[PDB]
């Protein structure tokens, strides 16, 4: 059954300490799956659920707070030995771009959850201003204008590597597509990672809505986690007012829905995708907007069998087994019903549980799902939809 | 028909770059109606909508940034020529006080929905910058204690010219409306229209609920223009948060319903306006407030056969065919519609749209209309009714 | 009749210028009873409204602004004699504690609704920088990390006494719960009264979402009070703007349910209590979050008779006769009503008032009442049972 099922998926993916994003993978380390995958270890072993967080910042920030979005450890790792600084150690690579910071999110619930009160305490004192670090880096290095809004600056930092909404962005990146990807990547090198070069520079300069929206979400709960720790939380609560701010300025009322925008070409990106449903999960529309949404993701069930498409069926660009191009998300079910059961509506929170649980029932842990025919797609023993198969059932 | 109609009275109504309010008036451009008249525009040429403010701020805006609520140009004026600071031009005479600040949420729907978008970006880059002067003036001398809310000082100020709302504050200004209209103007001269001194000495002395609601609409529209453009948002994002808190302030829960503040008495004024309904507009009131208002406007339907009434219709001040104290606007409808749609008050808003439609086909193009028999009242060929019978129709 | 025993209940409490809590009590004033007292004597005596709360600042406020839950009368009091500081008077002694500062929303209502606007005026600029020194001192003493929060630090603070929610706070007091509350007052002296000392030091450190939900709902009242007597509003807009934030922080996804918080365990405090509906007199939620209070309000009223119990019926910690373990308090009814009502949950806060009004129709004016049978229990003719029974009636 489901939950054996997604443990045996988690401990196969196991490297010590951090779990890799599939079967068959490489042992290296993902940020935004580290980040949901430790919410399904909950269910099984709490240190191992921290592990997997303190080794993704402890093998993989930088002295400015960054979080990159593969950590390549080339091995397994240990678990945190405590101070770490009275040795010397190896520190691996790491990718020089980011990925969707929902980390403080987790944590939060890590620290408020953990059964064990001394070791929530001690995890979450040592990773406060880590996440901070990075909460700060994403802001100064995204956002160096204080519009409260993050840009990325590559495709891939939306963690929704080729959604429709980037296909006219990535259409203006001088040299199909992954011919593109590495350009941008060269660009930086280029650059020597400079922040502000890059910032001036790139030729893809986006506000991702998801980004954003689960950034939002995560910058409230570091607020809470610095009121519970007695942490300053002076530098949050300008991200928060800010951001709420920002958030709300991507919503489009002709369109009813949040675009992402394209800064290079100064104009709305008008493709509907489901990362327009997320700010729900950052809990920033009022609920009219968050009706409105409803309404948007129950025509889309009008289409599909299986909710939430990853793009508007009725989308020129819908394809129904294409990654992020029409496909069914573990993940993006879960963030989004997480958002509309804060609105309100149950049925619909409730519609994408039991569609997200019946898929992974009949096709197992996949990476995304056909919309319209269930079939499982992409990574085989994929760890976001094992774990949260575990947290959402648990 | 009435878009063809609509499209006559506005060619009629032209005067080159600037459009006259009505059939029969003088060369003379005013503020509110201009930016309601661009929206029309934009069904017919786009440049001439983008004409229609560049003459606005080009002839009307001084060095301070103040923009006056009509500019008296006395002649046809032709497009802008482009950098303008080459040659010597005529500077026409303008009036010294303001009228709602709309003008920013049109330049952005002009800047977002332009098919040209080389176009958009050179009038949007060149407009943006006396935008974000006209509000830093109405801020800075119109709530000089940055409260969050601004001040009018002539019942002009509000574009609802005699509103039942202004009967109390205009009966205390010193010398029978008409005087003292004109009492408070020659104050103004007798202080040399020096800010401080005439929010220190004004007899008349609001804050309006519906001016202020219009210009926190534009501030939110005024925002995303600045992240769009990357312009630097600092001004727009304080005058956002403080006037996220003043608007709110003006509910009185008792009368469920947003009144205008006479700050000369200190009191809120309690009388129910249609002004009070803009709130939705700004996009400040939670849901539970902006159902308390769908509900109030449905009671007005009880005894009025059109909406939207300017004042209540079980009001003591209540008259079918006087200016703002009982008949239906087209521009007031248009934006409380706009509102009650935003929270999720489809059929109250549909029902705000068909009855300005019918009023329109029925009547056609008039200044307002008597909520009762549906008699057009007041100017003929009236330009702002056109201008969103095309807009609404698009 | 209600009313005029209500009258009769006020009247014999009466020590002049103050109103004691309940019979029998000797000749001291109470903070948040007053503040609601004021509220009853409108229906009486607007003079007299007025001097409760005159009384109060002018014996019990320190020069740092801190208002105590009890000042010490010990004799009657004549009215304020007006600018009081040209003749020599007795200070009284007072409590080294605070209590919910409600007292701002109070002194809004009688400023607008006054029907002697010259008295108002008087009244309120002399009260208004008296409150703003007393919302100041809440947050320079109780919130010096800025976070939006303030903390009590003694269970009383709250009001709510023997709150369950406290008992785990309270268990780790060092020196069965007398003992406990004399040693906390035994530590602030030790301490000199030192706020800075004892917010660091303090055995018992609660962020309370009651206190917090009435501070916010205060400060917002501030707010419009500082803006209709052209007050500068700068420090309240600060509180607005952290507090919104602050308060939102309280809600807990997983239970559907504002919580107060403890700081020492560094611990969202699970204990569903009636503060805990609060934020909506605050106005601070969002509808889908109000109706998700509203959801288990009605889940309350399927095991109580009487709406509101102070502590969720099925609590293990339920006890239907002690004081707020259980029985319902009209102050709350009241204030969650209130706030249910603009959420636009009418037919909640017509049963919250319905009910209310029940149980002193058939007990008469006491201190709680048992949800269950609707025996009235504590107090004999208390004050603010009274005082809302006249208020809520008007
Ligand atoms: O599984 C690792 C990564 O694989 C793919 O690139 C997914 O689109 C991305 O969201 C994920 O983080
Ligand atoms: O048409 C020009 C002006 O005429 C009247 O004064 C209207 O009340 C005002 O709103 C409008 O802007
Ligand atoms: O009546 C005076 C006081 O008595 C009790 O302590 C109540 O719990 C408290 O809320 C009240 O303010
Ligand atoms: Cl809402």
């Amino acid at each position: 059954p489901l939950r054996t099922k997604a443990v045996e998926v988690l401990q196969r993916n196991s490297r010590g300490a951090f779990t890799v994003p599939a079967h068959g993978l490489y042992p290296y380390q993902w940020l935004w799956d580290s980040a949901f995958i430790a919410l399904g270890w909950t269910q099984v072993d709490w240190e191992r659920a921290w592990q997997e967080l303190l080794c993704l910042f402890d093998y993989g920030q930088g002295p400015d707070g960054m979080l990159p979005h593969i950590v390549f450890h080339e091995q397994s790792r240990d678990y945190f030995p405590g101070p770490w600084g009275r040795e010397a150690r190896a520190q691996p690579a790491t990718s020089g771009i980011t990925q969707p910071p929902v980390v403080a999110t987790v944590v939060r619930y890590l620290y408020e959850k953990d059964p064990d009160r001394d070791r929530a305490r001690e995890r979450a004192r040592y990773l406060f201003p880590k996440l901070l670090a990075f909460h700060r880096w994403l802001y100064h290095a995204r956002d160096p204008y204080r519009t409260g809004l993050v840009v990325i600056v590559h495709p891939w930092e939306s963690g929704m590597d080729n959604s429709p909404a980037w296909d006219k962005p990535l259409s203006r990146v001088p040299v199909e597509d992954y011919d593109r990807y590495l350009s941008l990547l060269y660009l930086f090198r280029r650059l020597e990672y400079d922040p502000r070069e890059i910032y001036r520079q790139s030729p893809f300069k986006v506000v991702d809505v998801g980004f954003n929206a689960i950034l939002q979400r995560a910058n409230r709960d570091l607020y809470a986690l610095a009121v519970l720790l007695q942490e300053d939380p002076y530098e949050i609560e300008e991200w928060i007012v800010r951001g709420e701010v920002g958030l709300e300025a991507l919503w489009d009322r002709e369109a009813g829905f949040y675009f992402s925008w394209d800064l290079v070409a100064g104009e709305p990106i008008a493709v509907k995708t489901s990362a327009g449903f997320l700010p729900l999960f950052a809990g920033t529309p009022h609920q009219g907007r968050a009706s409105l949404l409803a309404q948007e993701a129950e025509r889309w069930g009008e289409k599909a069998r299986y909710l939430l498409p990853s793009v508007d069926p009725t989308s020129p660009f819908f394809e129904p087994g294409r990654y992020w191009r029409g496909p069914v998300w573990i993940n993006v079910n879960w963030m989004v019903a997480e958002g509309f059961r804060d609105y309100g509506f149950a049925a619909l929170a409730a519609r994408l549980k039991a569609d997200a649980l019946a898929l992974m029932e009949r096709e197992g842990f996949r990476e995304y799902y056909d919309p319209l025919t269930g079939q499982g797609r992409g990574g085989e023993g994929f760890s976001w939809s094992a774990a949260l198969a575990l947290f959402w059932t648990r």
